[PDB]
Parts: structure tokens; sequence; C-alpha cells
């Protein structure tokens, strides 16, 4: 049984021999620089008296992927403050009030709040929900806009119902029980499936749609199965709904492992730790963590899901190192320890390129530590 279950968090950092005292004073300063630090290390900003932003420094703007995982990250640390001021930026600037998208958020804005494309993007919406849900279940609901279960519930409404009411698309497609890479393209991206996040869905949901997230958790599990390479462990950013990599876009090559796809092994652990479901999902970190097991972090490329390495360096080392250490959640081969370690021994990423990394590094802080939990109804 999972975490979920017996209440008990595997503290992967206290396994490898690091002492509780040094494990929460370094979580402690991991927030502290994260979200208060330095010009060249904070990707947190304050705005006004109720309001806050997480900067994605590398393309300056504001994305509905890096609110709501600023937000997952502040009810996990229990930073109320900074919840309802990065929600309230979320709510006031990016949230759709009407039209195709309504109650989606608009994908990127500016810092001011100024929206750069009308779009939603998924992966947003579902650490929306699942953020607010923890909100609800830590500090009880406000007044609206923190009335924080029932925001969640609206959210996964418009995610799975959108075009029924009028014109719009949902977010799963109803067929297969899956997550799209957006509402109008029928394919997805394997780092946007949390089998873990749809279990609490089915917990919290409006009721009509608690078995379809029940679904949705097993076809997610079964999907990232179908996703990751049998020997390397490798995903592509962007697949076909038979697992295999979506054709070349418009806008960019996303067949290979590179930024998104990182996710997949930090998720697949999540969903080990909190359910213990899949046990392919020991045999997946295993083999991740055995592809990258004699590479270094600075040797880390752009690859081929079957492992073939490109020149070009991957632009997100240290997040692609921070998901290797994650996999620890799950992985019991001879790499597990020797992740954990070299995770510990890297500091947070600097300069322009670092939101990504450190996002990334912040989930794994909290997960190697036993702080990425579930909060649950439960009595006081
Ligand atoms: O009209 C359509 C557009 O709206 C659509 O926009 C897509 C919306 O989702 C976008 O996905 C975002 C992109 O950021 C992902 O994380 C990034 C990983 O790479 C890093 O370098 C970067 O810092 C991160 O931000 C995040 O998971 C996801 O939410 C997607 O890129 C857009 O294409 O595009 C097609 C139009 O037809």
């Amino acid at each position: 049984k999972g975490a979920y279950d017996t209440g008990t968090y595997a503290n992967l950092f206290q396994r490898s021999g690091y002492r509780e005292d040094e494990i929460k004073a370094r979580l402690e300063q991991t927030w502290n620089d994260l979200f208060y630090g330095d010009e060249h290390t904070r990707i947190y900003y304050p705005v006004g008296d109720d309001k806050g932003y997480m900067l994605d420094t590398g393309n300056d703007d504001v994305r509905s992927a890096g609110m709501s995982y600023g937000m997952m990250m502040a009810v996990q640390m229990d930073k109320k403050h900074e919840f309802d001021r990065l929600w309230n930026y979320a709510y006031t600037y990016m949230q759709h009030t009407e039209g195709r998208y309504k109650d989606y958020f608009a994908w990127h804005c500016k810092p001011d709040g100024t929206r750069l494309s009308p779009g939603p993007a998924p992966d947003g919406e579902e650490f929306f929900a699942m953020a607010l849900f923890f909100a609800s279940n830590r500090w009880g609901d406000g007044p609206a806009p923190y009335d924080y279960q029932a925001q969640a519930r609206k959210i996964l409404h418009a995610c799975l119902h959108q075009g029924e009411q009028g014109e719009g698309d949902p977010m799963w497609e109803p067929s297969n029980r899956l997550i799209k890479f957006i509402p109008e393209l029928p394919f997805s991206d394997p780092s946007y499936h949390l089998p873990h996040f749809y279990e609490l869905f089915a917990q919290y949901a409006n009721e009509q749609d608690r078995t379809f997230w029940k679904e949705a958790a097993e076809a997610s599990r079964a999907y990232l199965r179908t996703a990751c390479h049998p020997v390397t462990g490798l995903s592509p950013e962007y697949a076909n709904y038979d697992g295999t990599p979506a054709p070349v876009q418009l806008h960019g090559d996303f067949r290979h492992f590179y930024s998104d796809a990182y996710r997949v092994a930090a998720n697949v652990a999540l969903d080990w730790e909190w359910f213990r479901k899949d046990p392919w999902q020991v045999q997946q970190s295993n083999r991740i963590q055995a592809f990258f097991s004699d590479i270094d972090v600075s040797d880390y490329r752009r690859y081929t899901i079957e492992g073939e390495p490109f020149n070009e360096p991957a632009l997100h080392p240290v997040g692609l190192l921070a998901t290797n250490a994650m996999a620890s959640l799950a992985a019991d081969g001879p790499d597990a320890d020797s992740f954990v370690k070299r995770f510990w021994n890297t500091p947070l990423r600097q300069g322009k390129r670092r939101y990504y990394d450190n996002c990334l590094y912040f989930f794994t802080m909290l997960a190697l530590s036993g702080n990425y939990r579930v909060y649950q109804q439960a009595a006081a």
C-alpha cells in the first residue's frame, strides 16, 4: 500500500545518510532562494497587496504550468500567503470568464498580466485543480475567489465538459480517458499524465465525474507503459494516443527525449510512492536511472527515445538530473542511492534559463525529503 493509504512517506535523503535537521534546513533554504533569493536565483515576484507570479526567466513570460507549480510548492510547504497571491494572479489575469476556453487559463501572459495567447495548456489546469484541492484540505475554503475546492471543481468540470454547453473542446478525449496536448488536437504529451492526481480528482471532483477520473487514472498508467522506450526508459515530449512519438509540429520537433519528457520519470515515481499500484513503475525508474547511470550532468544531451545522443546539449540539465533523482521514489536498482547523493550535491541553477530546472529541482527536494504529500479530507 502507498503513502495515500499508510500516511508514511519515504525520506530518501535520510535513507542516504543525511540528518533530519540537515534535510529540513536544506528544504527551507531551497524555498527561501527560489521565492525570495537574489535576482539571478529567484523565480517568484510578489505584486501589490494580494498577487504574485512565477517568471519563466528563459522566455520572459508567466506560464499556467509555472503558476500552478508555484501553488503546488506553496501548499506542500504550508505557505498560504504565497499560495493566495499566486492563485489570485492566475484567477485575475489568466482564467477565461467567457468563450470556447471559459474556466481554462490562457497558457502565458506578460508579467503585468497581459495575455500573450488565449489557448490553454492542460498540464496547468490539472496542477491548479490538485493544488486547490490540497489548499481546501489543509487550510479549509475561504470567500471567493479563495473557495479553493469550488474553484478546483469548476476547472475540472470545464476539463471534461467544455464543448457541451456551447463551443470549445474538453482536455480529456472521452473515447480513451487520456489528457490531450491541447483541446483542439488529437494527441497527448506523456509528461501531462498524472494518474496519482486523477485518483484524487476521483475523491474530490463533481460527483458525476468521479468514475471518469478513476478510469483516467488507470488509462494514464497504461498510456505511460506504452510511451516509455522498453530499453532506455526515455519518452518523447509529444506522443500519439498509441504512445508512439507524435508527428513533427509547426512550432518544433517534439519526438525526442527533451525538456517536457523529464517530468515522466518524476510523475511515474510519485504515483508509485502515493498509490503503489503499477509495479512496471519500479522497472521504468530502474531503466531511466540505468540509461543515465554513467552520464555526467555536464554531458546531458537531447536523445532519441532509442538512446542516440544529439550533439545539441540538454537546455535544462539540472531539471533532467532532478527528475532522474526523483525516480529513486520507485527505483530499487543499483543507481537509486547515487542519484539521491548527486542531487543533494547539486545547487539551484543560476542565470537566465534557471526557471524550468529550478521548478523540477524544488519538486525533487520535496519528494526526496518525504514532503511531497497527499493532503486528504481527514479528521484534524
Ligand atoms: O493555438 C495553439 C497554442 O495555444 C498552442 O500552445 C501550446 C500551449 O501549451 C504550451 O505548453 C506549455 C509550454 O511550456 C511547458 O513547459 C516548458 C518546457 O520547456 C522549457 O524550456 C520552458 O521553460 C517550459 O515553460 C509546459 O509544460 C506547457 O504548459 C505549448 O508549448 C504551446 O504550443 O500551440 C499550438 C497552437 O495551435
